[PDB]
């Protein structure tokens, strides 16, 4: 270290990421350990085997995603720390702790309903793996040796704009469209509501990061759009795979009179993807 | 990634670091933004210039240390993440967020009392710089390329056993011995109480980390002792420098009838150092 900002000066109290950090502390008190999952255990046990499975693809996607994101944010925190972006780092401590609670929430649900011993990796197809097993850690880990604006934009695009701003947001919507209607899994849905609220700050950090780089040179806008489009095939290829699992196993939909509109879910994904694009201004 | 623990299985709910993570969430709700510093501003302004300075060396040491530690824990989190130690990572998200709040607390105090514009690096002598500007980032950053048991023990020794378990603990004691007696700076002392409570978990993570490595091969015990002793000269060399500043500027002690026992503070430092050693068992 050559010096310390809070010895030479203070935190930059007006910095957007300090304000986001402050909001994260105010809004981040929830604890997955307090969620009552006992009704969820009864719901899951009440289900037939073919209804039991209906929910597992989505939980498998979230549980791996939360865990990937918990591990893979560390290089972003490092890169920004090394750039002396102290307020970003303070905020990223809330981001990382949020994702830890997200991992915890889904794992507590799996334990409570009796599937913790079940290996849910069978529900990760090639497109999911390309995003979460490969493209996400590649883009983040790159920041250890290459913290160029190109690398940081690509990292924020994959992590915050695609994984969180497209897939996670759409998954929260899907959970609600399906189980909130069914009256099922109230503990899980309480957790989803807290995850979704945290996610708002995570996406805003991505937007801030990408926009501040675009702000220095509008040609980075083109890079942002390009990286969004490179991942789209895998995003929809996973969505299509989940859709086809749902269409092939309809008993939960039948039993609970959910006219599950998979083409409305698909449209919600397309819509999320397009509005994330629109939250980055070329100028 | 080759897979995900919370897809194949669950969190290891009995893991000591998951239990420490759970305690951190329960005990880590405090927010520096809620501390009332208005009485602290009046106290500081009431002081003469020569009393004003008396407190600044210690705040300078803490503010830089909190900031160093916030940046320099990231490689430990990374190394353990890459080892698949998921429960350690979950706990480290609380550790990192705690230190962010510590940075925030001291910087809020500096702002409130009117010294935020003052560059307090003048109170970092060569021994302080050797620990915080050099040895700490060197030991932590090494973990990016070398996560051997030797490297991890050395990192935990410098960070958790020396910086936190010797210097920080002794600084908390010193703040209380001096200002809690004077009736001064109630907001700062509220913050110190919260820092000290957080620190308990940070030191326990260090103990767990060092002991689990020693447990695999008792020869690492010798390394631990050696790394403790290598840093001791700098620890006491900074303590002696602070002591001599205090002896050379006594007006706060006089004004507030603090018979400040600098040789009792020195003994407290020696005692902390020796009991950290004793918390690691050769077997
Ligand atoms: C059937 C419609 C498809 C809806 C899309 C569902 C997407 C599943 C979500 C899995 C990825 C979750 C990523 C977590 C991100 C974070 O924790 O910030
Ligand atoms: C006059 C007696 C000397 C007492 C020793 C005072 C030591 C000052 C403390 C500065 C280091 C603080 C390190 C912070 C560690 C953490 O935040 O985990
Ligand atoms: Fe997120
Ligand atoms: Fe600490
Ligand atoms: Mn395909
Ligand atoms: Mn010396
Ligand atoms: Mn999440
Ligand atoms: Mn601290």
């Amino acid at each position: 270290h050559d010096g310390f900002q809070t010895v030479k000066a203070t935190i930059d109290w007006e910095h957007p990421m300090f304000k986001l950090y402050e909001k994260a502390k105010r809004n981040g008190k929830w604890n997955p350990a307090d969620i009552d999952f006992s009704q969820d255990q009864k719901d899951f046990a009440s289900l037939t085997s073919e209804e039991k499975i209906s929910a597992l693809p989505l939980v498998a996607g979230f549980s791996a995603g939360e865990e990937a994101i918990t591990l893979d944010i560390l290089p972003m925190a490092h890169a920004l720390a090394r750039q002396g972006r102290l307020e970003d780092v303070l905020f990223l401590t809330t981001f990382m702790h949020d994702e830890a609670k997200h991992v915890e929430m889904f794992s507590r649900w799996q334990q409570a309903v009796g599937i913790g011993q079940m290996d849910l990796s069978v529900f990760h197809n090639d497109h999911y793996k390309r995003i979460f097993y490969e493209a996400l850690p590649e883009a983040m880990n790159r920041l250890y040796a290459d913290d160029s604006p190109e690398a940081v934009i690509r990292a924020a695009t994959v992590y915050n704009m695609i994984v969180e701003g497209t897939l996670a947001e759409s998954g929260y919507y899907t959970f609600r469209q399906i189980y909130k209607k069914a009256g099922l899994f109230p503990g899980l849905l309480q957790g989803i509501d807290y995850l979704n609220m945290d996610e708002g700050r995570h996406i805003q950090f991505g937007i801030y990061t990408i926009q501040r780089i675009v702000n220095e040179d509008e040609r980075y806008y083109e890079l942002f759009i390009r990286y969004m489009d490179e991942l789209w095939p895998h995003v929809i290829g996973y969505v299509d795979y989940l859709t086809e699992l749902g269409k092939r196993q309809q008993q939960l939909a039948r039993t609970y009179a959910l006219e599950i509109d998979y083409d409305l879910l698909r449209h919600y994904v397309i819509k999320q993807f397009n509005l994330r694009k629109k939250q980055i201004s070329r100028t």
